[PDB]
């Protein structure tokens, strides 16, 4: 059943044949579209299928398929479950698992890169201490000085769903948040609730509007431990208007390294809790959404007032005007200082570019719309015009429960 | 079965149970979404009234009485009779509001209750049609004070006497293919500006020429007619800044009508039914004017505006969107033409969901179609999550009608 996809904008048109490999489901049904909705222990019993069609998939990617290699490996594996329960995936496994997994993302529009992923194999971690130094190395071999490199550090997978590593932040760095008893929120309200719990655990807030937060780590299922990323690793932008020369008395700056570290990645059934993955910035993130979300940082009036705009009317359309300035100073910034980031223009575009390339070489490229349309200028940029088709492959990341509802703690 | 949507900026959830009414199909499966995809009998006539007859009147408070089961077993006598039936008037103006109460894709349905519905029921010609046509566009336009309203020809019977409007909409400019290669006017109307021709049209080629209407009636072939231009509310477009901006040469008309969609009522449907309301700035700015397939006019204002357009970093293309669409809002106001902007609208459209869902248990949305074209996440409605889900009466689409005709 091929199914097929238009550029309105171009007239082009494409053929999915990949999402026939899609097992997963959606949230959808043939009477209801769940296209909006923002989130819609294993046994050996289902484990060997899941592992299988892994291998199955990965030793057609390197051409060995059917072979003597190919076979064993099932055979190991096989073995290895019904003797332990679980299985070890080889090194050369783990890297292409997840570069799929990044491949298969079909909310992220930066995957023209999934290929070039540095993978870094965390598996022999035992302690939170060890963790630290692990993420200490991730963002030093990332950041790069500036020039941003894409990887990822996976800990050691789920084995009786007791024994979990987690990154207890959602992003490796990160503004603290703090409710004021006056009801207004001192940094990034985002972060007020995970804020709480470091203070709770130890952590002397310095309490200003931009605090790097501390690294939360478990291991092995023990309560979490707070460890501070060495000031010197985490690099930031001060943030400043190339024409408006009041803009840097906002005193706004934000961090180069957006780490995402609070997903579950899969992998031939195995499941990472704690694999922690970086990339680069596209400008929009910050500018649009950490910047002017009504719940974030929220400074769109703040930056209208002093661009003195008729704020009387919505229809002066002061706040679109705001929107642009903003995030002209976001991009504008970090090209200065050198810092990786890439608006969304040329981001989307490469996305097109990228999922045309995946229909013509892999049959498909699962897309999530909704996600890849950046949240300004939707229709000046190609993806808006593009149809696109979401599935769920795997390898892949998935949402996991933040471990606060889940943890048993120890003391 | 009981689904909740959340609204992500304000944590509001709601919880929708309407949705277990729906009918129809998505286009979607619980493998895949097709959510971004633009476009996903006597024994099959009489549920369909069934299920229609039987909302009406709960909607009128007298489900299941004596009047419901009488109008029930007359429509079930004459469609077992003719193959087919008719409406009273007042289900043939509760079938079109709700129509608009179940699009999905409309932003505006928070006015969904007061549309004033014309009856042409009775028309048999084109001259007909173009008379009923004009009474709704001077109604509609009504000075520049813009009200709702929809025209409804007669139903199809046998689908070779259909009544069609092969307009995309009542008004439209035309569109040119230049020896240059390039387009003269709007090129989402290049085909057809070519079939009036195709019909004797005398096309003064120009930039925002408005279409003739070319009507079909009962099945015949079309034919042409020019709408008084007295009956044509124009805008012409300036910056309430840019002074150069008026050089541009740029206007647009007020009445937004599309007329190439379907109305389906208890199973009737109702070929020929074009609907106007007034336009959300951004339609007008963001997709006529800057849409690559389109005006496309953004680079000719980044130009004038003397904006670095040697990277795309500058954000040049976003800077000249903005005060483009200042300038339509600007014009439209300064001329009394009703006009909503992107922002005042989604606040609405998060209003009339709260009140469908209290009120109905819930309200059918497509996100994609919902969230404007600029600024999204600084409209409310992009934190909202909306289920999308096909209730019926509705709109559909058709195949156009050069497509199909058998001359
Ligand atoms: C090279 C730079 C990259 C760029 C420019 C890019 C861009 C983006 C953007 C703009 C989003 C939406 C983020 C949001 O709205 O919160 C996103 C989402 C996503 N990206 Fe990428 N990305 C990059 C690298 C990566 C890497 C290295 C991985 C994984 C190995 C990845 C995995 C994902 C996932 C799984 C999501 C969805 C996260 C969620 O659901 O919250 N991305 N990306
Ligand atoms: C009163 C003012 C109204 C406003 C502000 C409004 C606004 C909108 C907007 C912004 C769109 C998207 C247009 C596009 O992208 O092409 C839309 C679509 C739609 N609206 Fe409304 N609308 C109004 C009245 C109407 C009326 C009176 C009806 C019908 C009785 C209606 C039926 C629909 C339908 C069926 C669609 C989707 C059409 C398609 O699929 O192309 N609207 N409306
Ligand atoms: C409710 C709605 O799904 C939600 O606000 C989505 C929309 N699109 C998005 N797109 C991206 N890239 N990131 C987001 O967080 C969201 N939020
Ligand atoms: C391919 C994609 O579905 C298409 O470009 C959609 C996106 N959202 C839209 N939203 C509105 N209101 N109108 C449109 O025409 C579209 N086009
Ligand atoms: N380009 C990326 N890798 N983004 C990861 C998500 C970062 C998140 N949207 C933020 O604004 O901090
Ligand atoms: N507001 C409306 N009723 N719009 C109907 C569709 C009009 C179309 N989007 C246009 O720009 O011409
Ligand atoms: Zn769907």
């Amino acid at each position: 059943r091929f199914l097929k996809v238009k550029n309105w904008e171009t007239d082009v048109v494409l053929t999915d044949t990949l999402h026939l490999k899609s097992t997963l489901e959606t949230g959808c049904t043939e009477h209801i579209c769940m296209g909006s909705i923002m989130l819609p222990v294993r046994t050996k019993d289902q484990l060997f299928p899941l592992a299988k069609e892994f291998l199955d998939q990965y030793y057609s990617s390197i051409k060995r398929f059917g072979s003597k290699a190919h076979m064993d490996r099932l055979e190991e594996v096989n073995k290895e479950i019904e003797s332990t329960s679980t299985y070890q995936l080889k090194d050369t496994e783990l890297i292409y698992g997840a570069k799929h997994a990044w491949r298969n993302a079909s909310r992220c529009v930066g995957r023209i890169q999934w290929s070039k992923l540095q993978v870094f194999d965390a598996r022999d971690c035992t302690t939170a201490h060890g963790m630290f130094n692990y993420i200490c190395n991730h963002v030093k071999y990332a950041t790069n000085k500036g020039n941003l490199r894409s990887a990822i550090t996976i800990f050691p997978q789920r084995t009786d769903g007791k024994h979990d590593f987690r990154v207890w932040n959602s992003q490796l760095i990160r503004y603290a948040g703090y409710k004021q008893p006056d009801g207004s929120t001192l940094g990034d309200p985002a972060n007020v609730q995970f804020t709480e719990i470091c203070i709770q655990q130890g952590w002397k807030a310095p309490r200003g509007r931009f605090d790097v937060l501390p690294l939360l780590l478990q291991a092995n299922g023990n309560d979490p431990e707070l460890f501070q990323i060495p000031p010197e690793l985490v690099l930031e932008v001060p943030i400043r208007h190339p024409k408006f020369d009041w803009f840097k008395d906002l005193g706004l700056k934000w961090y180069g390294l957006p780490a995402v570290s609070n997903m579950l990645l899969e992998i031939g059934g195995l499941e990472f809790s704690a694999c922690p993955f970086s990339g680069w910035y596209m400008g929009t993130e910050i500018g649009v959404r950490d910047y002017c979300d009504n719940s974030r940082y929220n400074i769109l009036e703040e930056v209208a007032k002093k661009m003195d705009l008729d704020m009387r009317k919505t229809s002066s359309l002061w706040k679109d005007q705001a929107l642009v300035e903003i995030n002209i100073a976001v991009l504008y910034s970090f090209q200065s200082d050198k810092v990786t980031i890439v608006d969304h223009h040329s981001a989307t575009e490469s996305f097109i570019k990228h999922m045309e390339n995946e229909y013509r070489c892999r049959g498909g490229c699962p897309a999530d719309w909704v996600w890849i349309v950046p949240p300004m200028s939707g229709s000046i940029t190609p993806v808006f015009h593009q149809e696109m088709l979401n599935y769920r492959l795997t390898p892949s990341f998935e949402y996991q429960p933040d471990p606060w509802n889940t943890h048993v703690w120890k003391g």
